[PDB]
């Protein structure tokens, strides 16, 4: 009959229903016992990829036309910048819709309400301002490293057990790292076979590629050359020998496919060459070795840096690697995971990306929150008295914000196996009082401690969720409906 | 079959749509508590976009048949001459085409009606050179540089709780551009947070890209080099005619508005010299009255037919992102402001909001005069043209009447947005300018009336001028003809 | 969802409907250019009826489901306090009904809507003081006796070619009438005589009737008998109705004249002029009778005979004969005579009035916008569509004059915002022009009452919530 024609709260029910949907599924991604999602779609998907990162699924497919693949682009900002622990943002900003039924009850002006987002700034403050922080993480640290927020994060998947030792692990990782300059040289694989430690740290960069059958096994005194160009007569490879006998090359890796008579050459010669290395582990490297100029055959000598410490082909453990070790940059480092190997494991792959961003900013901010959603209650507590204070323009608005967090604690506890009812309320009196440290046990099946578990929560994920979730949330919901952008 | 075939009733109805469809979706975008559009499109179009100005929005989309594009093109003249202010012209114009339904009540020659736009023609020049202006602005001006016009821009934004402070900035940028010519060398960027400024000014043009991973880290007494361009053995000879030229120079960096060669980028790396694959080509005509420029042309670029400014470029980082920064320009004509901004949301519609600021700076510098914002100008007239259609005789008269209550609209569109109940408002808004106070306007943060002058909002005197003899011009061409479309297919 | 209920848009509506329903057949009505319509009804009605003037139809039945009826009623009693002139009373409170679809934008709370009449009463000040009215009306009058309210009432009438000069005249006759004592009395019939004058003003009162063929021609220092009751000097005896044949034979050989079912109005006005009657049985003759002596007789005016009252002792009040250029046209001033006085009768009574021809409406209009805006949120809204409600009246003149509306409403407004009471709309130059050339005064008693008289039939809307039923099964 007509074309995409949407008035007064029919358009407002399509931002509303976006929200709600994509909370459901993250809801059980989102804690200790999470879930694991696998998703299976034709063409250019090939088979399931599992994803229990609530951010690296959203992003990646536009599922259908109603709204929604904008706010989850924002999400990977944060991630950047800390991203996750475990994804919670997202759904503390889908509930501020349910409160927009209110908003009809005073049926003027949508907008004026917004001002309460300008309390919302107000509100941000007031948990920057409360819960606290931890006591320790000072830099490096000897055991305040892990087993930790990392175990926490790990906890939704479960593999954790194997693990939760992984999850360990990816600390000593970003130590090296820290400093000014934050996220670089980070790439890690898994391998697949079993063994208790389930993973290898090389101080080095693990690449996967060998010359051929013949060839030196190992190079010393090794020097890099990294060719843009591909090797695709005898004078070819004539200029490549004359070139490479004085320099006493070690290695040659080239991003793309290799032509046959040099490859004869370098295993005579005492040198090892890497057909069809992604380009993208070159890159990585290039800053590792000091850099160099791929430029046709005239690529070595002076044009070129090589770092000289130690390249060789190593079996880690069961399957086939090449290492290369000991960076004089010494800036850029390499992460090596094994696993049980299944859907557990491939799992790991996805934790330990999480793993990465979220200590890079634990090393610049200095600063934390207690686990366990006692950030949350009490922050809840002094929220509630905030809209008695403001005028009433602004009161409704900022009390809706309010409840908002009671959601949070009924999460943690209903999928620890203990009924959500109890756990409420023994929860806001551990808080009110003024305990922070006080959180939710799961393990208990009431409340205890937090700080014994040793659980804390990047200050960096409160900031970015406040302030982004009240300003994207406000525009939508201050705006009554966009016009003249549909498709004919 | 045919093309149009219209005549009658239907002939003015076509019309009649295409201006109701645009003022509901404009009017929301009006004053500080504006509404922001995201749109979606799947024909020939990958993501939604969001545009606070009308304007903007209008020009991208031809989404029918029915005339109106035409309308809109004209709009965006006004934009460069004076800027945006807050969309208004478009609703007005609008409104024009509601009293037709009067008009059928005629039942004889809708034409001789048609006599109030020539009517309207002595009404535009009514307001022009009457009531408007203000008294000052000697060039420079150390206080009177701003806290006006663009807060009303700011003031239809919510941001206006820190961002009033940025806006005060703007103008700092207009008293630099001044000089040389017109408005075109300002580049504004947001950036995302950690700022009581909320922003920073910078000396030179802003850029973001990397040649790639290999390359020195940083260059000094950086020369610039621009291109408007990207047997075997030959080859080389590109790579060696490239290094020949580069070496004598000195090069310190390369911006190219394309794609690049593979063979130069090695090269650079090397030499010290970082080189930029395709940059914006707006940044580039920044950036060449910034250096001096150059005449872009084959490899003989470089040495004098290529002018590079000196001081320092290198890609540096503030807070906590890595950007690349021009800076040091000899010309000061042309700068670009950072903005660090109070990390909120609200911070990422400061692109948003500067960039309704860049327009309309320049153009109040160079007018040199301002009216009263905040509709304090459409009440005051509203109430003066009431008996302005009574002096005229009938037949254009009645044309002028209609015209008049247009004007009523606009006061209902500004206190809608703010959020207090329209009918209330102007009902109070009509009494105070009927007193005889000009300065007295809306004040959308009250919800009431007030002083406008001390709030310090303004409009630029020629965003008065243009639109309303473009209002009537645009009507004309719909009353007149009751058959029309245009030339070419079948 | 099963029968007959109505909520807040939908039951609005049925009240909506009955005032556009009656505002399309008497908007014909007025004007120079009105129209007459027939119709034909269901039930105890024997044929086809057609009525020129808007209230004597309305009266009648109250035929639909839909609320309407109540409405009609009040228009008789201005008729009687005032009288016909040309029916517009009733399209005024219809336009009021419109200004609801918008009404909807102010978005809350209809009852407070009502406050907006609270408001009418500033609107109603503003209907008095900042209007024309009189600045002359001294008594007789050189000029403006006349030319005026007549003409207008007149205009309205096909007649008025050689009719205007006709509704001038009618000004003599009320200033003899003049002042409180019994308005009434003014008679007048149409004569088949000659041309251009089309009017003579004369001695007495005029009625067509004879006893019968025996009977003398005329009586002087007559008595005059009038009985409730069906069958001195005795010259003339006047029954309103039957009268027996046998006193009918008596009376021819007496002297004396007799009126068969004389009219009921011919008889009381006659009554108060000679010096009124007690109309009982056969007692009636001698002191309960009093009579005025002067001279009774059947005259020819111009040619036809008709019977004669005159040289009335008490003087208060007098008749006006006429004359005409043969037609139904001419017998429309009987109509239209009658129609004159009663305006008059007012105007001498009150001492005060206004200007004609939509001048009045116009000029008020101007001032009321002003009021809306200064009134408080609620009450500024429906106080101006009372306002706007004004804007219609000029057009629904101009419309029916066959001359062009849109051009019509920029320059009445524009004569009217100068400051110049007199302008006005002119139908016959076809654009506006000086009231006051024209003469065109209206009564200031006109204004007050209709304005009452509109604003409670608005009410019976509003005042009760709801008024049928909901949901039997």
């Amino acid at each position: 009959a007509g074309a995409d024609e949407e008035r007064a709260e029919t358009a407002r029910l399509s931002s509303f229903i976006g929200a709600i949907a994509i909370g459901d599924l993250v809801k059980s991604t989102l804690g200790p016992k999470g879930m694991d999602k696998i998703l299976l779609s034709s063409g250019r998907d090939a088979s399931l990829m599992v994803t229990n990162d609530g951010a690296t699924i959203l992003k990646n497919i536009g599922v259908d036309n109603p709204a929604a693949k904008v706010l989850v682009d924002m999400s990977r900002v944060q991630d950047d910048e800390v991203g996750d622990g475990t994804t919670s943002v997202t759904v503390l900003a889908a509930e501020l819709l349910r409160e927009a039924e209110s908003l009809i009850a005073k049926k003027i002006h949508p907008q004026t309400i917004i001002a309460g987002w300008r309390e919302a700034t107000k509100a941000a403050r007031q948990a920057l301002l409360n819960s606290a922080v931890d006591h320790g993480s000072d830099e490096v640290k000897f055991r305040q490293d892990l087993m930790n927020i990392a175990g926490t994060t790990l906890s939704s998947k479960l593999l954790t057990h194997h693990k939760d030792h992984f999850t360990k692990l990816a600390v000593e990782a970003v130590l090296r790292l820290k400093g000014s300059g934050n996220l670089e040289a980070i790439h890690v694989i898994k391998k697949l076979g079993g063994s208790l430690a389930d993973s290898y740290l090389d101080e080095g960069f693990l690449l996967d590629k060998k010359i051929g059958v013949n060839q030196p096994k190992r190079i010393e005194n090794a020097k890099i050359l990294i060719a843009n160009t591909g090797m695709d007569e005898k004078e070819k490879m004539k200029e490549k020998v004359e070139r490479i006998l004085k320099h006493g090359i070690n290695c040659f890796i080239n991003r793309q496919l290799i032509y046959n008579y040099p490859e004869q050459l370098f295993g005579a010669a005492g040198v090892m060459a890497i057909e069809h290395a992604d380009f993208v582990g070159v890159e990585r490297l290039a800053l590792v070795t000091g850099g160099e100029i791929a430029s046709t055959f005239d690529h070595p000598e002076l044009v070129k840096l090589g770092s000289c410490k130690l390249i060789e082909e190593v079996m880690i453990g069961e399957d086939k690697l090449i290492h290369f070790s000991g960076v004089a940059l010494g800036e850029a480092c390499t992460i090596v995971l094994r696993g049980a190997t299944q859907q557990i494991l491939d799992e790991a792959e996805r934790s330990l990306h999480d793993a990465l961003c979220v200590l890079a900013q634990t090393v610049k901010d200095s600063r934390t929150v207690y686990g366990g959603g006692c950030s949350e209650m009490l922050m809840a507590h002094a929220v509630t008295q905030l809209a008695s204070r403001t005028p009433g323009k602004e009161a409704v608005a900022m009390e809706s914000y309010a409840k908002a967090l009671r959601m949070l604690p009924t999460i943690i506890a209903d999928n620890a196996g203990y009924d959500s009812a109890d756990l409420v309320a023994q929860l806001r009196a551990a808080h009110s009082e003024g305990k922070t440290t006080a959180g939710l046990d799961m393990k208990e099946g009431t409340i205890g401690d937090m700080s014994v578990l040793g659980i804390t929560e990047s200050f960096q994920v409160k900031r970015q969720v406040l302030l982004s979730a009240a300003e994207a949330a406000e525009v939508i919901l201050r705006v009554d409906n966009i016009i003249k952008a549909a498709p004919r």
